[PDB]
């Protein structure tokens, strides 16, 4: 791939308006207060993995509409109390739950809890499917807010940071938030609706800027939001699935965040495009850093895992 | 594309070994009287289009989990009673409902309503998503026949044969059941669980002779269970989601038709391959023709548009 | 595919000069003579199709160039007089003669006839190649006016018009001509050419705006034209064949359009580039509308199916 | 690309029966009477070249249906006679008529003529276009043995040896015919259906067993035939096509060559598939030899360039 | 992609002739006496990277040809002594030398050196380009085995093992190699080469059954052979090539190698066809394991990664 | 493809600043003392070749680094003196080392010699690799202008001159320089650097513009360099590979030709882009000629072979 979108004298100025309705703050309110409604019930039991200094185990709780979210936990095999970190996977990118990744997080000390999300990792769905939406998860009840998939999502990651701050190995006041794409939205949107984490970091954050992904993006998943369109062709369709798409975009969520924050965009990213990403990065007003690698797109890039490695070192180890 | 499956000779005697597990009928048997359990509660309202000679209107009714499912039923505008169709639409490919199809079946002098499949084109699904799955439909609940997707679908195509043979205008001994791919999938399925239909008519049938189609395809969506299981590697998850699989495997359900039956595959098809279409056929005991088409794959085959129009013209006009 | 072209506050407002020469009006009388020369010698067969309530028969002319022209033609199986459509079938895309279509408008009503394109979809091209072209038919006979492939197309057009009308059967004042892409064209044209339709229905038309057409498409057909000048590569030839392209162009047809019409473009569409699109539509000087559609290319836009049957149901029912 | 056809052991075997129908002789009789009546009328005119050594002229002449071809001619600038090369150029592959290549084979010390192939390269195809084809010239008259493009051709190529050969610069008796793919095919049917021709060269030719091709073939042209039936579906077009194409099949033109000739394959090749070349190949029954090339598909073979320049200097020079 | 290789069945019982020549002993004898020559020269400089637990340093050495061989070493910052990986890249795929790889090996345990493969990931290459080749390194050299590219990467990787078992910390009894495709052959061959490896894992190993692979492999880089092949056709030139080739083929090294291997190949994998890697497999005279994955290709395997940290914990932790 | 880069109008204005660095002209200065060193000492032996009046050998000498380039040479076989040409090939584009049109050259009245660029088509190169690189040459040394890839071969071109111009069938005063892509830039290379040549033929040069040409280009090969920065991610090997590119920049180059010249671009090429062309083009200070063709891209293009040709003529027979 080569350069597509904006240029880069003109994304570092690029800051879209807010889609944020009159009512942003009271649902995410009212949603958490049915979060709270929900006792956690978290279970953990031992697994065995091939490694030595690292404790594994498969975490469970209870979240948003009773639904058991999973995922394997890894501790350093030492004394306590240790930082620790949520991390959040790519959409459709769980392979066997991550627990390799996990495992390492932990032997570079962190306590570390991959989040199945709902659905595509691992974890249970209790929301049902209100009516027709394109093929996958993005578009899965659009029409409301109340019903829309990452309402649920979003929830389990404050679970998730609720429960593993809860433990009396994990140091409270040294919790991160990381991952890449989709983890790295849940990384954003959980550090706005949590006190929790004292850090983010998110690679090339998803779920940004949904009216101009929409028409920047050349590869999946944002197009599933086209993909929906073409097959429900009502202009009223469009307008209220914008609407609720405004309640979970990081445009309109980046102004809660507190916390230091690192992030990352490959100046060729076809997925989650420049643009979207500096737009989400335009409207944090906290300690940040956005790193820019030019000849990258959406992938795994080395530069930034050092950087990463760094930041996380700095204000967690 | 190009010929890729078994030659035209294999494919007339390929007839591969049941997978129907001893407790196939009974699951069935359970399955409808859940469905039972459920009032219908249908309604229908009317809806301005732009013909003369067709009465459309939504129809909704309860199904399945008390899902309440949804589509357009087109009318023609004569004294009655009419023969009818339901027709079932292919994998997230309904684009407004289908509307205008419906509509040019009822200019043909059927009352036909296209049932919107769950989640896909326009109904409710109220099943959980129990765990993780791969993009799409096709394996979400797929660790349990109970949970399974196509368990509420096909219980929904039974009962809007039982809703659409109430109707006072609708001829209940000429009631027919067609469609492609997905939909001739449901509509094999229909008549084998339900006495309603007189007639069945199936271009290219998806949801057969699973075990052969995730190996032999070149599209998707069979391909989703191979996503499933890249991500799920638990030898004993691959055991499971194809245990399941069998009770909604057309070459198990078609043994149980006993319509005539008239189905069509074109022998380049990368969808559903042609081996996957003849064993469902073969399987057939029946009053049954394949219309078979050397230079056709997964599309609209104007030559069999024709034999399937004289076809239920002869069965039901 | 994404957004390519203008943006669409450009795409409104683009008007290209006009690129008729001096002889532009003179050609088309010229032509139109020379067609009033041919009797057009129509005979009608009685076709069997297994379908209620029409008649179906093969209508064959003699048109330009002695050319035997040929279709299907369909009839409501009531008293008339009825409205009537021609319908334009898209480049090399006749499959059985558009019969189906063509069946289901006469369900909706109107006489219609889908005229088969010479060459392409059934009817007799008598004209001579001259020299050599591109693979297809957009340069055949492109280094004249006289020769050029869409000379004899378009006076099939107008002379199909000519015959309908004189159907005892058809109301002369309630005819339309409808088509989409090559068949927009057509029908825009035949409208340009003949005072004899009442109304124009047009999907995205094709044949419009050559010059830009050739530096902006991005798939088949317009390509052809650039394909023949890579094999020959004479620039007095590259001049040569725009001449005569400004002879068959929209952009000069369209000042002649003086019937109420309905057009149809999608923003992402790759054949008729919108701006080719717009910029036949922003030359009609006539009762016009263009349905805008951002999420649909070159293929079939249901919620345009929609508002071409609303305006014919209008003009015409 | 990778192998893809029989293995070469096959290939070696692969002899498909003769598709000859009993009044192949007396048709290619009764069209080469026709080509008789008309006079051959050449003429030539003198073309500047930036080349010493050599004279170019375009030469010009009557043949079949009044039609007239085209093509340069270059003559080595030197007393004669000289021995003469008749080059047919590939499937719509003649870029600028072929010059540059033409004045090659002259300084070589041949005078060579590169008959341009009516409507592709710069020839007139005076006959007319019976109905409907696939785009392109594969399918153009197919419904008739009489009408079919190749008819035409294959006679234009007979006359070209014809008026080649009354040259008085020209020796009768070392006169060559040569050409890659649709041209290696025009080079033995001329070989096939005239005397003249003392040697052939034929790099994998085309139209050669049609049944099999159609089956085989990855990338276009044959695929047009393919697309023909796909428009067109009637069983008894589909017989009717494959009658015509068999008198033009090289595996039944085969048996009348007489001349040593020379062939080549790639064993990758999709356009030509190794075993319709075989085909062709193994029903000559004269002086020949088969170069088979592993690595290479349809393209320019540098190995067979030289083995081509020996055989032809070794005949004629 | 889909299965496109032997069954199952047949890959079990693939294991070709072996292809060494009389004198492949005597060239990899006087290949190591050569090596032997230059003295290893090590140096090491400690590098900064943001991990705690782990020291990491730059390892050089002098090798073949006195080149300077380089890469990360990641030594357990805690007392020795400490099993040893060698790990060996993937052609072309080496990042930023693997740093991070490197770095989460010894977090694991294991004192780990990530070779660079001379002129790909980081080390010098002293060989001489001796003629032409393919783009790429799989050619470079080919026409000689003593000129070949890799006789100084096969006696680089030996001299790995001899400098990292002559480190205090390492204990020499417990040192294993590993790598992924080019990096899973370079381990196999320096276990065939030397007895310093305990243990050797090879994910789907490149390199193997060279004359089977060119004509299987559907993507680079053994189509680098392919594309040596058309550029120079001598048949003299395929035939020394091949000869060449057989001195680092797999299955000639395999007999060697008597340490403990697991090897993983995916049946869909197109870079390293299953065929090549059961071919190095069978010829395997040791206590070994093929895991064999359906749904994998050329890629990470997370299964896979479980069984080889448990098969190097089982052998050297 | 289409149109891509800047527009016509702008390309023509186009005119990147210098990136020469101050020390520019002292490096080719020391290099070409460092050629001075090595003594040429070519050989020539005859080689058989089936051709009339010409006479083929194949020359070796030495070059820099003790290199011995190769390639063939082949002659008129008349009495002398001639005019001659050396001919360059393209990048990785040399198949049986250009022999067939190295003899057509001939054969147009010119001593011509195709020298075979080191590693790519058939001649030594003895300069090492110092350290890791991208699959290809591009990226071969380029750490520092000492031992990048293109001092050795930028230098065995005008050795090349050298030597053909001692010969006593050759008029030093009437030699050219010609080739395509990469043989376009050492053709403009070798003029710049070389009194011998009389004047310089180079269709879309390759090598020009780099800082641009990594941004806009396409294809493969200028992409290698970015595929170098992805694997070798400091920030100041970046700044150091573009300093060593800018010492072999035809930008930077362009300014010492003093030769007449003949360039070509395709507005389509997407290899090498029209910009970074036209970079070159606009740098020239000299009789100086560019031909632009609108439908071409990276490729043979007929008409340019004619302007060519009579330029050629013009200045050499």
């Amino acid at each position: 791939m080569q350069l597509f979108d904006l240029s880069l004298e003109e994304l570092k100025k690029y800051k879209p308006k807010k889609t944020a309705r009159p009512d942003f703050a009271d649902f995410w309110k009212k949603s958490l207060e049915e979060l709270r409604q929900v006792e956690a019930e978290p279970t953990l039991e031992s697994y065995d993995y091939p490694v030595k200094g690292v404790k594994v185990y498969r975490l469970t709780y209870q979240s948003f509409g009773h639904s058991k979210i999973e995922g394997f936990y890894a501790v350093p095999d030492q004394t306590g109390p240790h930082p620790a970190l949520v991390r959040f996977h790519g959409y459709n990118a769980s392979y066997d739950d991550g627990i390799h990744d996990i495992v390492n997080w932990a032997l570079h000390g962190y306590a570390t809890f991959g989040m199945l999300v709902r659905g595509q990792g691992g974890s249970e769905d209790t929301s049902v499917t209100p009516g027709g939406h394109a093929l996958g998860w993005m578009t899965k009840g659009i029409l409301s807010k109340d019903t829309y998939y990452y309402r649920g999502v979003y929830l389990d990651a404050v679970r998730a940071l609720e429960v593993i701050q809860s433990f009396p190995e994990v140091d409270e006041h040294r919790i991160g938030v990381i991952g890449g794409s989709q983890g790295g939205a849940l990384a954003i949107a959980a550090a706005a609706l949590s006190d929790i984490p004292k850090v983010v970091v998110a690679d090339y954050p998803y779920l940004s800027n949904f009216e101009r992904a929409v028409d920047v993006a050349l590869e999946q998943p944002y197009l599933e939001i086209n993909s929906y369109f073409r097959r429900n062709s009502d202009p009223e369709v469009e307008e209220k699935a914008f609407e609720t798409l405004s309640y979970f975009d990081l445009i309109n969520l980046a102004g809660w965040v507190k916390q230091p924050t690192l992030m990352a965009i490959g100046l060729i990213d076809q997925v989650t495009p420049p643009s979207t990403v500096f737009a989400a990065y335009n409207h944090l007003e906290t300690d940040k850093e956005l790193k820019v690698y030019r000849y990258f797109g959406h992938e795994f890039i080395p530069a930034f895992q050092t950087e990463k490695l760094s930041f996380l070192q700095k204000h967690l180890l």
